[PDB]
């Protein structure tokens, strides 16, 4: 249920966790 949107300068990763 927890969307982490990580972003390391254009490399996006949005996981949705639980």
């Amino acid at each position: 249920g927890v969307c982490r949107a990580v972003a390391r300068r254009g490399v996006a990763r949005a996981v949705c966790r639980r």
